[PDB]
């Protein structure tokens, strides 16, 4: 019930939905949590785990990121902004990872899942790095159904914040791979209205957004304030109505509240 809690609780109450927040400050390893142990549909934020797991593979298969992967008409799903540009051609695994992370391409995510042996291979990597909460159960696009109470394709804010810190600031990946993940997250094109919109102008951000049914609107971010040790912030949001519209403003507002405490 620190000052931020009542403020985050008030934001949630004004929003009509369910808000989950987890912050980690690497300067002193303290944490702020709001519904930190409740499950939320991850939606596209799970693409970070899949991309990281492929990077882990490339620590042994050194040229793996350069491997071409055919894009067939049957591979296309519901949102394929980059993969649709390469049907009947190829994209490398690096290009598929970038398309997944920076444009939220769902065909690209499915190629990453396939490279890992299915959703259980993404969950396997989460276990290998100490995340016992993350579970990926479906491919795209069905992982976004975001049905209330459904444990499939969920994690908690606390678990995802620890994971993102290990991948981007810790040593869960090789240094080359960590740098590549950071470059990918910083190049994200879909995050301008989410966590980034609630943070000071001078802070560098890498993030992955998520969106799904029930108005589910998510963002997970690694944040470098200037003259200060980096931060990790997860903001998850979902709504009672299956048809609810996106609420990226809630994530911006949560980030601003966090950034003010």
């Amino acid at each position: 019930t620190s000052a931020v809690q009542q403020k985050l609780a008030a934001l949630e109450k004004s929003s009509g939905g369910r808000l989950g927040v987890a912050l980690i400050d690497t300067a002193d390893n303290t944490q702020v949590l709001y519904r930190g142990d409740e499950r939320f549909p991850m939606c596209s934020t799970s693409k970070v785990m899949a991309a990281a797991a492929v990077l882990k593979q490339s620590e042994t298969q050194k040229q793996l990121l350069n491997q071409p992967v055919e894009i067939k008409p049957a591979d296309l799903v519901n949102w394929n902004p980059i993969a649709e540009k390469h049907v009947n051609g190829t994209m490398t695994l690096a290009e598929l990872s970038a398309a997944a992370l920076q444009y939220s391409d769902n065909t690209a995510m499915n190629k990453l899942i396939a490279q890992l042996g299915g959703p259980g291979g993404v969950t396997a990597f989460a276990r290998a790095i100490g995340d016992e909460t993350f579970r990926l159960d479906r491919t795209e696009p069905t992982l976004n159904t975001a049905i209330p109470g459904d444990p499939r394709d969920t994690t908690t804010p606390r678990a995802m914040a620890q994971t993102l810190r290990q991948l981007t600031l810790g040593h869960a990946l090789g240094e080359t791979q960590r740098a590549q993940l950071v470059t990918w997250l910083k190049g994200n094109t879909t995050g301008a209205a989410s966590i980034r919109a609630g943070l000071p102008t001078s802070w560098t951000v890498g993030d992955k957004t998520g969106s799904g049914d029930y108005g589910t609107t998510n963002d997970i971010a690694v944040i470098w304030p200037q003259g200060r040790a980096p931060l990790v912030l997860v903001t998850y949001f979902t709504q009672p109505q299956q048809n609810a519209e996106s609420r990226r403003d809630v994530l911006a507002s949560a980030a601003r509240i966090i950034a003010e405490g």
